[PDB]
């Protein structure tokens, strides 16, 4: 969307912690795509449900493993390089 496809299409390797939270959602490797790392961070955030109705594309990540990981207590959806960012200081 606000991402170019070819990034979105990379190979990257999780730091351990984060590698930790895609294994708690099934994922079974040690290397994704970038849209994989999305994919699967989406499945925690809808399993653990930091969502709230009255803000609905606000993920509510505070004392969650996710926030500790991306360093806000909250985060827009929408904000697509935000995110991206917030993943890479997770990778390898
Ligand atoms: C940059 C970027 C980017 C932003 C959003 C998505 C898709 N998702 C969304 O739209 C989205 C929206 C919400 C709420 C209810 C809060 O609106 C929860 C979670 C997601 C998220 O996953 C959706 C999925 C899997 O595809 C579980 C069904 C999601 C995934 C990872 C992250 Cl880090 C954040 C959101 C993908 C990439």
């Amino acid at each position: 969307s606000q991402i170019p496809a070819s990034e979105q299409e990379t190979l990257v390797r999780p730091k351990p912690l984060l590698l930790k939270l895609l294994k708690s959602v099934g994922a079974q490797k040690d290397t994704y795509t970038m849209k994989e790392v999305l994919f699967y961070l989406g499945q925690y955030i809808m399993t653990k449900r930091l969502y709230d109705a009255a803000q609905q594309h606000i993920v509510y990540c505070s004392n969650d493993l996710l926030g500790d990981l991306f360093g806000v207590p909250s985060f827009s959806v929408k904000e697509h390089r935000k995110i991206y960012t917030m993943i890479y200081r997770n990778l390898v």
